[PDB]
């Protein structure tokens, strides 16, 4: 039917020729690139647009990060896989572009995919081949199958495509049929990817295999209960120990179509997870509500992987709202920092930065305890191009209705605010004073216990064109693009309508990761 016994290889172009063309476009963009907002310590392409993180792994002693790539423009376009690698997750290297469309089943795009280490210790790539249903533009809908590829060498500089391993029963689905993940449980290998059902319902399908090559359809692992959610992009599924040492399973997905409600689901599409249980042979049983991975303005398509001990997740900082000013600068988009997924006593995932991220610190500047005994502001540094701020707010002895940092504070009065908000009991990333971009604000919830702790920890990363705000050791995270203006970029401590007691504020200048 739609599960061939051997990979289906249909070569239509010369892959080395198609890769050469892609290297040209990216380099032509990198030569004219404007670095006003280009990240110092985030992964972006040297030229052109990127989105979903792909093929994440730790393999043969190196960290690997692939990503959806359009080598020929700063908007979304003919999809490729870019590639960067590192030995310590601090100093990164540029690699050859990994994938360009060269097979029939992928002629219109090499879509997102994953990497997993098989039983022989050798890596395998699983990715989606994209065709237009009416081979011209989006108007006809998508036509997507699942593909297999194997690396030519331990360094992952190139891979050999083996072809389609899972076809698409087009009459039984609503076009969308993409983004695989493969893993082993017990004696069986499994694959899931996102499907729009014939009734336009977002689903995660489940396949099984004995040999990772020939697959057999099992069932629908999960269907989103919201009829507005028509598709589940970049699905995730992994086991994790709760604080009792009992195994739970986390399901994650990038949901398309949910309507906003209050503070929730405000981005065009929203990524998140639920925690629950799974016994192979049954569906996933959720035990929590849907919770966002990241509460900020620009986060989507997260992919996680396992390094043997830790589950690590990257997100794409997705710009879904016009205007997108960085698209005038020869590039578009970067990833988050990698985050370690943990589950402890509060029943929820934390996603603090991986321990390796401390290697980004060039120095440490201790500003000590700061008190603002009256409403006002205090400048911490006159110019901060790429810094990390660790600060601890005394909630119990502060009266300020809103208190935190203003970063990217330029001489035109523009800034991004990162503050606790007592009228809503949340941490807020507010871009209303941004001189460019779509502005707005995003919020991260705080539990009743967190609000009653009398103390709030913020770990704020400031890069040239974005911010990442870790709340209470990663219990919540907000990542948003911050389009700073020209001139010095101050950072200020700001207390609004009351007092602010900061127990500790410490600054680290960030090293370059070597990709700019």
């Amino acid at each position: 039917g739609f599960t061939p016994d051997a990979p289906v290889l249909h070569e239509i172009k010369n892959h080395s020729e198609e890769l050469t063309k892609a290297e040209a476009g990216v380099a032509a963009f990198a030569a004219k690139r404007n670095n006003r907002w280009y990240p110092k310590f985030h992964i972006a392409s040297n030229g052109g647009w990127i989105n979903d993180p792909n093929g994440l792994c730790f393999y043969k002693g190196r960290w690997h990060v692939f990503y959806q790539l359009h080598p020929y423009g700063t908007q979304w376009g003919p999809m490729h896989w870019g590639h960067v690698s590192s030995a310590d997750m601090v100093n990164w290297k540029r690699e050859p572009i990994m994938f360009a469309p060269s097979l029939e089943e992928e002629k219109d795009g090499v879509f997102s995919g994953s990497a997993v280490i098989g039983d022989d210790g050798k890596l395998k790539f699983y990715y989606t081949g994209h065709r237009w249903a009416n081979g011209k533009d989006n108007t006809g809908g998508d036509w997507q199958v699942q593909m297999l590829a194997e690396p030519d060498n331990d360094e992952l500089t190139s891979a050999t495509k083996r072809g389609m391993v899972i076809d698409c029963p087009t009459d039984k689905v609503n076009h969308h049929y993409r983004d695989p993940k493969v893993w082993k449980t017990g004696d069986k290998w499994y694959m899931t990817f996102g499907v729009s059902s014939a009734e336009k319902r977002g689903q995660m399908w489940l396949f099984s295999s004995d040999d990772m090559v020939k697959w057999t359809y099992e069932q629908v692992l999960f269907e989103h209960p919201d009829s507005n959610v028509f598709m589940l992009e970049c699905p995730d599924f992994f086991p994790i120990k709760d604080v009792e040492g009992n195994e739970k399973w986390v399901i994650g997905f990038s949901a398309m179509g949910a309507k906003p409600s209050g503070f929730m689901n405000r981005n065009v599409n929203n990524a998140g997870y639920m925690i629950g249980t799974w016994t192979p042979g049954e569906q996933f049983k959720p035990e929590t509500e849907f919770r966002l991975w990241d509460c900020g303005h620009n986060y989507y398509a997260p992919q996680s992987f396992n390094d043997g001990k830790r589950q690590i997740v990257y997100g794409w900082m997705s710009p879904f709202v016009e205007p997108i000013p960085m698209q005038d600068d020869g590039w578009c988009g970067n990833l988050t920092l990698p985050r370690e997924i943990t589950l402890g006593a509060d029943g929820d995932l934390h996603t603090a930065p991986v321990a390796e991220m401390e290697g980004l610190r060039e120095d440490t500047v201790d500003f000590g305890a700061i008190d603002l005994d009256v409403s006002g502001e205090k400048t911490i540094v006159d110019d901060a191009e790429a810094v990390e701020i660790e600060m601890t707010i005394d909630l119990a002895n502060s009266t300020a209705e809103r208190a935190g940092l203003r970063v990217h504070a330029t001489e035109d009065g523009a800034y991004t605010s990162v503050a606790y908000d007592d009228q809503i009991g949340r941490v807020v990333v507010d871009r209303q004073a941004n001189a460019q971009g779509d502005r707005g604000y995003r919020t991260a919830p705080l539990s009743e216990a967190e609000l009653a702790a009398g103390e709030l920890k913020l770990r704020v990363y400031v890069d040239r064109g974005c911010v990442e705000v870790y709340v209470n050791d990663g219990r919540q995270v907000l990542s948003s693009y911050s389009y700073a203006s020209e001139g010095p970029r101050a950072i200020k401590l700001v207390a609004e309508s009351g007092t602010l007691k900061v127990k500790s504020l410490v600054l680290h200048h960030m090293k370059s990761i070597g990709l700019e």
